[PDB]
C-alpha cells in the first residue's frame, strides 16, 4: 500500500523502521507485515517532511526508540495490530506515545 521509492536514504530508514517493529519479537504472532509497515510510517514521514535531511532523520529516529522501548510495548503492538495507523503513529508526539 505505500509507494516504493528509490531513494537509497528512504529505503533505509523503511528497512530501520521495519526492523524496530521486530522488538520483543510481537510482531510474529500478531501476524503483521513489519516491512509494509515500515515503508507507511516512513512515506508519511516524508509526505510531511518532504525531504531526508535533518528533521527527517530526527522523525525517524524517534518513532525507532520508541518502538523499541521496553518500557512501552503497547505502542509497538498498538502499531503492529493496526489500532493506530502508521500516519498518525508517524506524528504522534512524545506527550502521546
Ligand atoms: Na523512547
Ligand atoms: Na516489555
Amino acid at each position: 500500500r505505500a509507494p516504493s521509492t528509490s531513494d537509497s536514504v528512504r529505503l533505509k530508514c523503511r528497512e530501520m523502521l521495519a526492523a524496530a517493529l521486530r522488538t520483543g519479537d510481537d510482531y510474529i504472532a500478531i501476524g503483521a507485515d513489519e516491512e509494509e509497515l515500515g515503508s507507511q510510517i516512513e512515506e508519511a514521514i516524508y509526505q510531511e517532511i518532504r525531504n531526508t535531511d535533518m528533521k527527517y532523520k530526527n522523525r525517524v529516529r524517534s518513532r525507532i526508540s520508541n518502538l523499541k522501548d521496553a518500557k512501552n510495548p503497547n505502542l509497538r503492538k498498538n502499531v503492529l495490530c493496526g489500532n493506530i495507523p502508521p500516519d498518525l503513529f508517524a506524528r504522534m508526539t512524545a506527550e502521546e506515545m
